[PDB]
């Protein structure tokens, strides 16, 4: 389970070993990195625009 907080936060402080399952729940969700439920509703910022900023 990959919430938008949650993914928020794992890209925020740079783990990149907590998103060794996020592939799979992709794949089997048919969830795709640039779906509304991954965007910030207040501006549509996006993942890597988190992880730029927070370097």
């Amino acid at each position: 389970v990959f919430n938008r907080p949650i993914l928020f936060d794992i890209v925020s402080r740079g783990s990149t070993a907590d998103l060794d399952g996020l592939l799979p729940f992709l794949l089997t969700h048919k969830k795709r990195l640039t779906d509304e439920e991954f965007r910030e509703p207040s501006t549509g910022k996006t993942c890597l625009p988190k992880a730029l900023l927070n370097l």
